[PDB]
Parts: structure tokens; C-alpha cells; sequence
């Protein structure tokens, strides 16, 4: 599932479905033409480069906006630290035994001293890619 | 009109609904006690200090998202500036003779030479607050 976020809270390192795909965003311009914004990201499962313009509606007199898609993150708990993988579970007690985890911003090693420190309390971010899921941040409950 | 915006996109300087009015916020934290985000901001309109913990909601299994409300941004086209306030002129053409211009990050300067450079093309974003319209920013179009 997908949000719908203003473009005036849309900063650099914000993650956003650019072409389909969730992209963290590392430049943002302005059309000289159309005054829609442009953004560029890395595709975070591939690491390629996509690039996609704002979209403008009007949905009233004198409102004039401009959106851009973000992913729905869900949040799993942790139930082990396997190699670079990890076990997780879902809030209705889905077992997923081999969920990756992105290699960004050194988050393994974040993960792994929450845990340690507090395991029933870490939770992990997870985005989702026709199928494919990955934990991409955490969070302390 | 509000809009419901995610809190991992909102940052010092964005302008949210706190107690219902329309604030800069100016200081983020968190409970420590709930995991809710607090914003600290300051009334557009009469400059005081107001609070608000955000919502938490949990609208699908594994979907936990804290949200806090934002205005609706309205475009006017600006007709002609006198004297601290400008005429002001809606999509539909009702014209509003005394608009007032927020004193913030010197608007009113940035605004008078953008006038003056392409009087056609200046845009005020104006927000509302139960009647009473203020503009807190500009466009170019």
C-alpha cells in the first residue's frame, strides 16, 4: 500500500515509490516548464537510479497541490539474528524465517545492540516490492 | 480543510494544526512513557506557544502510523500591495481587498520584488483560521 504525501514535506533521504519502485531520494529539482518537482532516488533493492516528476491536482478553487507516493511501512518483531538475515514476526503471529536486512546507514549493527540490550522491545521497518520484503529501519516500543 | 501527514515527514519549521490552530513548530520530542511525538509551535496568528502529542492509529495488521494534521495551502494571485496588506484575487475572482502578509523570514520584501519583477506570475499560499486568511508564503507560476 502507498500514502500520499505533500511535496512540501518531501525532503532528501525520504523514501518514496518513484516509478513504481521505493527509491531513498538524493536530489530534488524544480521544471522550469511546468513547475513540477522532480525526483531522483536509488532504488533500494536494485541500487539503480529512477527518476519521476510530481503529480498536480486541484481538487478545489485556489487549491493547487502537489504529491508524490511513500510506502506503507509495517513493523515486525525480532525473534532471532541469523547471518546477516534475521527472524521476524508479524502482530497476528506470521513467522518469516529469513527476512534481509538493507545495507544502509549501518543498520545491522543498530539492530544487533537493541537486540542484545532489549529484544521484546525492537521492532524492524519493513518494505514490501511485489512479494520481496525488507526491513529498511528500526524502532524501539 | 487539514491534511493528515505522516510524522517521519515532518520537521523543525513545518506548519502544523496544534489545539486547532495553525503553528510553527519549533521543538520536537518523544514520550517516553506512549512512543508519541510532541510538537512545540508557535500561533501564525497571535505568537503563543501551544502543544500536541500526535495520534497514533494502527489501520491494518502490522501498520502502526503516527499522524499529526496540517492546513490546506489556498493560491491567491495578487493584484496590487498597499501599505502592508494586498488585494488578493481567488481562482473564481472574488477579490479580497485588506489580505495581510505574516511578518516572517522577511515575506514582505521577497514578496514587493517578485511583484514588481512579474506582478502575473506572484502567487501569496493563504492560510486560514475560523474566517479570518493570512498570507504565509509566495509562488511563482
Amino acid at each position: 500500500q502507498t500514502v500520499t504525501i505533500p511535496c512540501h514535506h518531501i525532503r532528501l533521504g525520504d523514501i518514496l515509490i518513484l516509478q513504481g519502485r521505493p527509491c531513498q531520494v538524493i536530489r530534488i529539482s524544480t521544471s522550469a516548464a511546468t513547475g513540477q518537482h522532480r525526483y531522483l532516488g536509488v532504488d533500494l533493492f536494485t541500487k539503480q537510479l529512477h527518476e519521476e516528476s510530481s503529480f498536480v491536482s486541484n481538487p478545489a478553487p485556489s487549491v493547487v497541490v502537489q504529491t508524490m507516493l511513500g510506502p506503507v511501512f509495517k513493523q515486525y518483531r525480532v525473534l532471532d539474528m541469523q547471518d546477516g538475515s534475521i527472524v521476524a514476526m508479524t502482530e497476528t503471529g506470521d513467522v518469516k524465517q529469513n527476512l534481509p536486512v538493507i545495507d544502509q546507514s549501518s543498520l545491522w549493527n543498530r539492530l544487533q545492540k537493541a537486540f542484545e540490550s532489549g529484544r521484546g522491545s525492537v521492532r524492524v521497518l519493513v518494505v514490501s516490492d511485489h512479494g520481496r520484503e525488507m526491513a529498511v529501519d528500526m524502532k524501539v516500543v
